[PDB]
């Protein structure tokens, strides 16, 4: 009964395991997208 | 045999996702050295 008891935990804890896979990778695009632009503007002030 | 074979991985899963919401926190600290940084590097540029 123990080991069918944290089989149950398990499978909760996949669950919210791919939560957070979930969340950085939609995390660091929010990076990502600012650090391609922390080069444009960048280069455009050096431009200027 | 079972009933510690699952003990350690749960002990396992978990410490991957109590490392992993921690890159999260990673990366939104860094979307707010990004955020400051697009703000006081456009004030040069606009001025320009």
């Amino acid at each position: 009964r123990r080991a069918n008891a944290l089989q149950n935990e398990l499978e909760e804890s996949r669950t919210l395991l791919e939560q957070a896979d979930r969340g950085r990778r939609q995390a660091e695009q929010e990076l990502g997208d600012a650090h391609e632009q922390i080069n444009e503007l960048a280069a455009q002030a050096t431009s200027a």
